[PDB]
RNA sequence: GAGUAGUUCAGUGGUAGAACACCACCUUGCCAAGGUGGGGGUCGCGGGUUCGAAUCCCGUCUCGGGCGAAAGCCC
RNA sequence: GGGUGCGAUGAGAAGAAGAGUAUUAAGGAUUUACUAUGAUUAGCGACUCUAGGAUAGUGAAAGCUAGAGGAUAGUAACCUUAAGAAGGCACUUCGAGCACCC
């Protein structure tokens, strides 16, 4: 949901920073794009599903980053609430 | 008048010079820079002169310009 | 504010490598290569020898090719001391702008 990402209080942008955020489990929701490379997505959805956190899948990664406030797009973004 | 190494240029009768570019070592994380080494050239082509032609001479191919009715001639 | 290019498939910054390396100085050492140079007189032109080539003139000996052998430095290669860097990719944290133009 692009709506939940555009809103929310505490978010984090980028795959590396989202997995690093998963390494402390201070994240409430995880939003990942489908059109992104699976080599980069599987790595985060594995740990996300392992932690027991909810895993969402969205269409485009461009509109994702657009919803995050960034101006280039993001492969994976986590709401750290 | 221009034609010379991959490129940009020199070479005003003595077997072809430099810069940049290429290769090799330095140099195993990968490039760049650098510092040392080497390789490469029917001098557009063919004759002529000469011991020796990139250089002078004749012919000829390509390019730019000029003169001319044209053929041709000149730079 | 504007025009491009690039950026979470990581802008940018710092750290870490790079490295006590390249290298500049002060020495030690006297072999390998590269480069420069070879009395006077002829001569445009000479380190010496050899083998081909080729030779008009000048010369004791000529310009090409292929080898081999000599000293003087100037060099890079090897040691010691004191100094001694560096750009980008990859690495590690931080994560949103940076470069060119008016
Ligand atoms: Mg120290
Ligand atoms: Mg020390
Ligand atoms: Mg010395
Ligand atoms: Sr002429
Ligand atoms: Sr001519
Ligand atoms: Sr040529
Ligand atoms: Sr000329
Ligand atoms: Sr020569
Ligand atoms: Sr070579
Ligand atoms: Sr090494
Ligand atoms: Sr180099
Ligand atoms: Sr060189
Ligand atoms: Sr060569
Ligand atoms: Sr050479
Ligand atoms: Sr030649
Ligand atoms: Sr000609
Ligand atoms: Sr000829
Ligand atoms: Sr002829
Ligand atoms: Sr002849
Ligand atoms: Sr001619
Ligand atoms: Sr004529
Ligand atoms: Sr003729
Ligand atoms: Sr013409
Ligand atoms: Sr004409
Ligand atoms: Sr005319
Ligand atoms: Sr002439
Ligand atoms: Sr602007
Ligand atoms: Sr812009
Ligand atoms: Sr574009
Ligand atoms: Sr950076
Ligand atoms: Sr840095
Ligand atoms: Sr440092
Ligand atoms: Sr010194
Ligand atoms: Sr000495
Ligand atoms: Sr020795
Ligand atoms: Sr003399
Ligand atoms: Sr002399
Ligand atoms: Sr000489
Ligand atoms: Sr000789
Ligand atoms: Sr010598
Ligand atoms: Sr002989
Ligand atoms: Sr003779
Ligand atoms: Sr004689
Ligand atoms: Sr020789
Ligand atoms: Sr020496
Ligand atoms: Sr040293
Ligand atoms: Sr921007
Ligand atoms: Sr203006």
């Amino acid at each position: 949901s692009y709506d939940k990402v555009s809103q929310a209080k505490s978010i984090i942008i980028g795959t590396k920073q989202t997995v690093k955020a998963l390494k402390r489990g201070s994240v409430k929701e995880v939003v990942v794009a489908k059109d992104a490379d699976p080599i980069l997505t599987s790595s985060v959805v594995s740990l996300a599903e392992d932690q027991g956190i909810s895993v969402s899948m969205v269409e485009s990664m461009k509109k994702l980053g657009k919803a995050c406030g960034i101006e280039v797009g993001a492969a994976a973004v986590a709401i750290i609430l």
